[PDB]
């Protein structure tokens, strides 16, 4: 009665893609555990509006960081879902994917099968774009045909709302003329410009389309799909046979009555509980770092050190300007290249940073206690650099919202920081909270860039014809940092204000093993027979998008690669 063939850990972002393609086969039963539970008639979650609303609620686990050092000392909030749709369900919505190259260096560093040309087909096939109406297309909005799919179960699209307005006019003449064009589609490998971005939102209902609404609530009629919420994954359990190699057997879970059970998988276990949870999963399962399994009272089942570690995360900053009279337009993104932001002083920063990757690297050493090497991460960073200063992939994102009446909002952050932290678990009890270390600010780029995009801001809010519009910068304002304010002052600054931009990737990396990945290319976890990883934690780098679209076609395409396998 507790067996299935598959048993998903997670039911979020990309748990319930794994889940939905399994269960195509009306003779594979599938179980899916969700440690939350339905937010279908939520309204924090419905409102196509209602960004920030479930924040700190009971469906934002609220994970905390321990203190970050090289930002300050302050600890800070990592957001996520608790919720059937995960992450999805309190998220910004916004729909943009990741740059050609940075997804074909997965299969640069060892990742067979895995390119840009390789991952497109699976962004298609998750998505059905609603084109726009004459109204939005006024607006701004617009897609590329080729590179959007039309009856993928994830519907994208514009509000129904959306409408011209003058501060979207002005950010596209200012952009343009500081050499940022306006491009029709960032969706197709290549991000950088001006775009009226679209978002994961059903326009015919006005809702938010979370992964549950998309992959699972119109599939729920299936039989031989399970779904256990208010249920929480401990741990996996093991066979025990003769084979080096270890066999899952199942999962030992925690239900609503707090009772403690176990259901068994006869063919795999996919861990999809999201970059902050799944390596957990796996050190409680015995699978991780001896030193740290040991001083916790766990048998390791495999020494695999690097689960938990290469945890990559972005920060989040914003500024704010106040218009002569009432601004109004679409929300805009802009994803600068490094000569973009630092024009003809970029040189030189490409000087100091190529100086210093050696150095960030022999840092990054010991974050991990030397379970990555100098050599491979010299390599990994090497990598980065040639995407960011050879590839010119974009350095940043840059969103401005027009704020109702005459306020203007803008958030940004660095796409491409190069601090590597861990995730940890800090006792053996499932229930205790994680040491979470993002390491934000560990690097001068990282910090530097961050300014070099405030001050890129600060020289848009001012320029023409945007300045036409705009009285004054009240965010940071000029008396908070004066025009002749060193760059210290701005990291000072970005420092006191910033926050988690809620991104991390890594943990649970698709490297080839002898590098200090965790996953292989089929997403199996090393040492397993049977175990795979499916979520941000197997993102080797950061993609310069928004986390969804990408996570949603590496599900897809990872669903294909374990149907194969059977
Ligand atoms: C505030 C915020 C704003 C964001 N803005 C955007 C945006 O605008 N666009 C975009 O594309 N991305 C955005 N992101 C990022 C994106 O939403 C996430 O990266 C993505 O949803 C993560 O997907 P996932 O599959 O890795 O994990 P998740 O979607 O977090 O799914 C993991 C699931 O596992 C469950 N779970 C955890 N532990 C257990 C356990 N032990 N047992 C059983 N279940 C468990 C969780 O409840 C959750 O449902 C945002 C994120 C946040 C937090
Ligand atoms: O490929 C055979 C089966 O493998 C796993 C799940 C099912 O969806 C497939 O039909
Ligand atoms: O850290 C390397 C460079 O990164 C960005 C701006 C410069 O101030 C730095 O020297
Ligand atoms: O839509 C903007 C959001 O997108 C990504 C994560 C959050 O930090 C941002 O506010």
């Amino acid at each position: 009665t507790t067996t299935y063939d598959y048993i998903v850990v997670g039911g979020g972002t990309s748990g319930l893609v794994v889940a939905n393609r399994l269960s195509e086969n009306p003779d594979v039963s599938v179980l899916l555990l969700e440690a939350g539970a339905s937010v279908f008639n939520n309204p924090d979650v419905t409102n196509a509006n209602g960004y920030g609303l479930a924040f700190g609620s009971a469906i934002d686990w609220q994970y905390q960081s321990i203190n970050q050092s090289y930002a300050g000392g302050k600890q800070q909030v990592l957001r996520a879902g608790k919720a059937l749709g995960g992450t999805s369900t309190i998220n910004g919505m916004a729909y943009t994917r990741a740059e050609d190259v940075q997804i074909d260096v997965w299969q640069k560093l060892g990742n067979e099968g895995w390119t840009w040309k390789d991952l497109l087909p699976y962004y298609l096939k998750s998505e059905n774009l609603t084109a726009p109406t004459s109204s939005q297309v006024a607006a701004g909005a617009a897609y590329n045909p080729a590179v959007n799919g039309k009856e993928g179960p994830l519907k994208v699209g514009w509000s129904g709302s959306l409408a011209s307005g003058n501060l979207s006019v002005a950010l596209n003449r200012t952009f343009q003329a500081a050499g940022v064009p306006w491009v029709e589609d960032v969706n197709g490998g290549k991000m950088r410009g001006f775009n009226i971005y679209p978002s994961t939102l059903d326009v015919d209902l006005n809702v938010r389309e979370d992964a549950a609404r998309a992959y699972y609530f119109p599939y729920d009629d299936r039989k031989n799909l399970h779904l256990l919420e208010n249920t929480t994954a401990n741990r996996l359990f093991w066979k025990n046979g003769s084979a080096e190699e270890a066999i899952a057997d199942g999962v030992e879970i925690t239900s609503a009555d707090g009772k403690v059970t176990r259901v068994h998988a006869k063919k795999e276990v996919i861990i999809s509980a999201g970059a902050l949870r799944s390596p957990l999963i796996l050190e409680l399962s015995g699978v991780g770092n001896p030193t740290i399994l040991k001083k916790n009272n766990i048998t390791p089942r495999v020494d695999l050190p690097t689960v938990g570690e290469n945890l990559q995360d972005q920060f989040n900053n914003g500024m704010a300007g106040e218009g002569y009279g009432v601004l109004a337009g679409a929300s805009t993104v802009t994803y600068p290249s490094i000569s973009d932001v630092f024009g003809n002083e970029t040189d030189s920063i490409v000087a100091s940073l190529r100086s210093q990757l050696s150095d960030y690297a022999a840092a990054t050493v010991k974050v991990s206690n030397g379970h990555m090497k100098q050599e491979d991460l010299e390599r990994l960073y090497q990598l980065q650099f040639d995407l960011i200063v050879k590839d010119k992939v974009p350095i940043a994102e840059i969103l401005f919202h027009p704020g109702g009446g005459n306020a203007v909002s803008s958030e940004f952050w660095g796409l491409l920081p190069f601090a590597r932290g861990n995730i940890h678990i800090s006792s053996n009890d499932p229930t205790a909270p994680a040491a979470i270390n993002p390491n934000y600010f560990m690097f001068e780029w990282d910090g530097k860039s961050q300014a070099g995009i405030a001050k890129y801001i600060r020289k848009i809010l001012r320029s023409a014809p945007l300045n036409k519009l705009i009285a004054k910068e009240t965010k940071p304002g000029l008396s908070e940092i004066p025009a002749t304010a060193a760059d210290e002052k701005w990291v000072e600054w970005l420092k006191a204000n910033y926050r988690s931009n809620f991104h991390p990737v890594g943990t649970a990396a698709m490297m080839p093993r002898s590098i200090g990945g965790v996953v292989d290319n089929r997403l199996r976890v090393y040492g397993t027979s049977n175990v795979r990883v499916v979520d941000a934690s197997v993102l080797p780098f950061q993609v310069c998008g928004h986390l969804v679209s990408t996570l949603y076609a590496v599900a897809e395409r990872a669903s294909d690669l374990i149907k194969e396998d059977a």
